[PDB]
């Protein structure tokens, strides 16, 4: 990628925790737009929808999710694209706790919104990550709701991106093993607190492990911990061959490019973001 946005991040433990195949850790430079997207998501928010108590979204103490996830997300659009990202995390704490009429239609009153600032931003290519959006709107084997499609929507409007229809099918698919890695390094990291949030009242990589093969939580971590290194390694032989090769176009494999840095980024983020620090847990967060 010709990166015009971002800086490389030295983390030295990554290498020790050799779960990004020594991706590098990029970070946009614009953190304090996205750290603004985060705040402006939270008073709207309780604006429209309802109370934050112990709400911890994609913001972390030196870098936020999309910023870390999304390196090259163009400049003027991450303060809308961190507010979509902080959105889809208040709205997906808020359906698991459900899972009243002013809060749903103050709900929808957020979305036209944002609807409305992400259109005047580009029109063709909102329409192709809300049509991505709509639906979000025993063994680890079945264990696996279509949350690519939202990252796929926001990736594409952050960086401009138009997918040629005739790659769409193959762009996909390939990228489901960097969305594995990155979602099973996701359960490893979130897992305590879920546990901790659940006993006190876990559709997780790590809990599923545990059941299949009757074994403690540290010894399903060192089978998740596998099963992430051969995804993370998988989809990097198959960017670099694609990228050598250079036959699909080019918003392809920026976008499959932009995979690489999801899976060093959310890795880097997980571990000392406050979402999944034990330290901020609190009875009765809300969402
Ligand atoms: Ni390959």
């Amino acid at each position: 990628m010709d990166f015009k946005y971002s800086r490389e991040l030295k983390l030295e433990s990554l290498d020790a925790l050799n779960l990004t195949e020594g991706i590098p850790l990029r970070v946009n430079e614009n953190i304090d737009l996205e750290f603004r997207g985060i705040e402006r998501a939270h008073s709207d928010w309780e604006r429209y929808v309802g109370k934050l108590n112990g709400f911890h979204g994609g913001r972390g103490p030196q870098f936020g999710f999309v910023s870390a996830c999304i390196p090259e997300c163009l400049p003027e659009r991450m303060e809308t694209v961190s507010y979509a990202n902080e959105f889809a995390f208040l709205h997906d704490d808020m359906t698991d706790a459900a899972s009243a009429r002013s809060s749903a239609s103050g709900k929808q009153q957020m979305q036209a919104k944002l609807l409305l600032e992400m259109l005047s931003i580009d029109r063709e290519r909102t329409m192709v990550t809300i049509k991505a959006w709509a639906d979000f709107m025993d063994e680890y084997i079945p264990y696996r709701d279509c949350g690519e499609k939202f990252w796929f929507g926001l990736v594409t409007f952050a960086m401009a991106l138009s997918i040629p229809e005739q790659e769409l099918e193959l762009v996909q698919r390939l990228a489901q093993n960097a969305y594995l890695a990155a979602g099973l390094t996701n359960d490893l990291y979130s897992y305590e607190k879920e546990q901790l949030v659940a006993e006190r009242s876990v559709f997780n990589a790590i809990a599923v492990i545990m059941q299949e093969h009757s074994v403690s939580i540290s010894e399903a971590e060192d089978i998740c911990r596998g099963r992430i290194r051969e995804y993370a390694a998988k989809y990097v032989r198959d960017v670099a061959d694609l990228r050598a090769k250079n036959e699909l176009s080019r918003d392809s494999l920026a976008y499959l490019e932009t995979g690489l840095y999801g899976i060093s980024g959310s890795t880097a983020w997980n571990l000392d973001c406050p979402r999944y620090q034990v330290s901020t847990f609190v009875d009765f967060k809300t969402p």
